[PDB]
């Protein structure tokens, strides 16, 4: 009745706080096991990946120099015939421009213009992209670019120097060429440090298309840049230390090894009580 | 004796039953844990590779649009040298057209060109298509393709046309310059989603090659599209859900869960129990 | 006192023994597994990454023929501007010549210019390596490499011929274009197979950009080749047997079988004792 039910709900919480002190007890081995590796260099670290449904605009830091952009649109899927190539016309997006010192040999200071990227991978966005460069004469025509995650993030970014740095202390760049056309599909990694931070990373993979000239041979002089930049897949992919990455499976080898040791000691107490009683049975 | 086997017996069967009712327990516990899974959007992917001793031969899309398609062949590790370039000759491999409705804008009919792939990656078989486009008044040359898991399905496909365009979905569309030979390499990836369905997913790596034209000058109006296809290597990855993809971990930590639970309630019961002694012996 | 110490010791160490046991049981139930795994053909494998503070010299085996290496130098960063292209200088470098059969043909001898490669991924050290050919009959200019691991283990191998042909059965060969320079990335990719042996594979991302030639008309019947090596991340894939990539989940899976079949083993046992009295108590 009243009594035994009491009794019951006397049982289950004593069952739920024991329980909790379980929990406590693995989840504090668990840390102490975190700390420790925390402080460990080179650690092997495994990989995930997670989809997303929006990109958030990632940032392009181009280096042209000398050339001067003439033209930067945002497309679905296609991007429709050249009107006429170069010639400045249809320039709106979201750009600014920085200047700093490089961070590896300090004699050089680095002009850079940061471009928003696309966001909706779903829909094929593409950020398209002509330059123009009159005459130059080094060889080897090409432009340097850079991507990082967020545009968001160098606006408002206190600093906007040290982040420009910082990105190119990243392994993101890359370089593209006069004459054709590269088509650039971006793939975004996340590395999470023991420290806590996170380090962003690009992959790319290009297509190069060579571009038809029936401009006259009097205007071939100057030289014409042409890319394409989207989103290869909604898949972003996230390398982390392997203990912290996926805890479970730490919590299931504590919670064993604590079950093993309790039944050891069971083991060894049946153990001691046995051979006293076999010693009080033989004398 | 009989009696002692037969005890024995017994005791193991009924082992052997209870063994059978945790079992199906855990695995009740794992049903309902991945039902609940199935339902969540965007959830943490793990990924792995599978070895494969030949490959499923791969559908090749095509759309060369005014090109014809001068030659196609199969060959083992090289390629020899071109016979006669910009002359039709030796198209002999498995070729099926399909025009369907482009689903992303619905005004443009898109015609491809399928072309079944190679499948022994072990002794690097190459596919090697040559195309010839006589004049186009447009610019940036280029051919377009994509790339799906199996030509048979296509082949038996009971539409033909939802299957291009699912394809055209997939984010496996790329294109190859004229004036150039490009040299593919395709892997596959597998992604599983919670419906069950499979997207099949290509990555490439490229390596593009300049060709020098001996042909007579006024031949040179036409360009020249080379293309080879071939696997990087005998690696499928494939992505899963990472509950899913390793259900062993799952029911080691639910193992280990209901046996800290049995702990628990005996642990509680033994202070029920040290309590009530201790309440009796002091009053 | 001394007595209840000495028993507590006795009751400690006899804990320690059964654990020790425990381990061994699951350590030879673990080995019986792998042993078994070791033996299956095409299994599951896991991916895991490694961060290295600087990198094994590579080997880069470049087959260019009738091509003369120009230059080949170290940079960090940057590859200031060419004093004259076309031009023998500067050639200080660690190279080996190989000449070895080809495997697939047997009737091909192929000769090999071995080169190290770059170590120092943090300060992105570049390998710079420019070729000349002063005529070819032949189409598609371009100049083959291969990667392989270490060329420390090259230099002192036994045979060095064997070595090759089971580098050229590894998937790591490309080609790059002349006229034209290319920036290639390299990723470091390690396979264990069940045998215990480790085949190591390259992934690369490339930049190709255009070469302005203002050199002479008349000297420009050469063709001049021009790439840049390094590598593109600190970090190593490796490839492993999903059970002995990670034999901590395989061990708490173990413990936690163990521990069931310990559990059931009791429960049949109060079973028999719970029926033996019903039994009694009935008659
Ligand atoms: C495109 O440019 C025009 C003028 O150059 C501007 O008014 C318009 O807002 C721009 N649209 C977008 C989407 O950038
Ligand atoms: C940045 O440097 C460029 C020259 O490279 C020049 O426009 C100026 O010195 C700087 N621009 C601004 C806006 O500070
Ligand atoms: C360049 O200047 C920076 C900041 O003053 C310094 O940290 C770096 O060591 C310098 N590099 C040299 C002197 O090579
Ligand atoms: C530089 O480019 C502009 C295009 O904005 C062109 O009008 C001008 O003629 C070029 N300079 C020379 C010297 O041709
Ligand atoms: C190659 O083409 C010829 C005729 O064009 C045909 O008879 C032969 O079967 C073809 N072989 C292959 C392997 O496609
Ligand atoms: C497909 O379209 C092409 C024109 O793009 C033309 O051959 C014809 O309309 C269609 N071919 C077939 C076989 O239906
Ligand atoms: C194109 O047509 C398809 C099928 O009729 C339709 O689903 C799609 O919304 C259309 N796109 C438009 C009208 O932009
Ligand atoms: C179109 O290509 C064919 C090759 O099949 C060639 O004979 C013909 O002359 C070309 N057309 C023109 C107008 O040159
Ligand atoms: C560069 O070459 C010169 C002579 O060609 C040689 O003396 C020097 O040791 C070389 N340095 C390096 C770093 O290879
Ligand atoms: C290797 O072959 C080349 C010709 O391809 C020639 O130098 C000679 O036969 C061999 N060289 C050496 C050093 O054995
Ligand atoms: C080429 O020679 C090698 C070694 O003698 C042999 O293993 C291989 O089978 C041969 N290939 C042929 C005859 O096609
Ligand atoms: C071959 O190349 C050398 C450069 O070392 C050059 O001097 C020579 O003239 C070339 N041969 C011919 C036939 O031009």
């Amino acid at each position: 009745f009243s009594k035994a039910c009491l009794k019951n709900v006397f049982s289950v919480l004593l069952i739920f706080i024991y329980l909790l002190l379980m929990a406590v007890a693995v989840f504090l081995v668990y840390r102490t096991i975190t700390d420790f590796r925390e402080k460990l260099k080179h650690p092997v670290m495994s990989v995930s990946y997670k989809e997303v449904d929006r990109y958030d605009a990632p940032g392009i830091a181009l280096y042209p120099g000398q050339a001067q952009l003439l033209s930067c649109k945002h497309h679905y899927e296609v991007i429709p015939p050249l009107t006429s190539p170069g010639q400045p016309g249809d320039m709106n997006c979201t750009t600014q421009r920085i200047n700093y010192t490089d961070p590896f040999s300090n004699q050089t200071v680095k002009s850079a213009l940061i471009v928003q990227g696309p966001r909706e991978v779903k829909k094929r966005e593409l950020v398209f992209l002509q330059f123009r460069l009159n005459k130059s004469s080094e060889d080897f025509s090409a432009i340097d670019y850079l991507l990082f995650s967020s545009f968001q993030e160098f606006l408002q970014s206190p600093n906007r120097v040290g982040f420009m740095q910082a990105c190119e202390s990243a392994y993101s760049s890359w370089k593209f060429s006069g004459g054709f056309r590269t088509w650039v599909k971006m793939s975004l990694v996340k590395t999470k440090e023991e420290d806590g931070r996170e380090a962003v990373e690009f992959r790319q993979e290009t297509s190069v298309v060579n571009y038809i000239d029936q401009r006259p041979a009097a205007k071939k002089s100057a030289q014409l840049f042409f890319v394409v930049f989207e989103w290869k897949d909604p898949f972003i992919q996230k390398v982390q230390d392997i203990v912290t990455a996926n805890p479970w499976n730490t919590i299931a080898l504590l919670c064993g090894a604590f079950l093993a040791l309790f039944k050891a000691a069971e083991f060894a107490k049946l153990s001691i009580k046995w051979m006293i009683k076999i010693r009080k049975r033989y004398l």
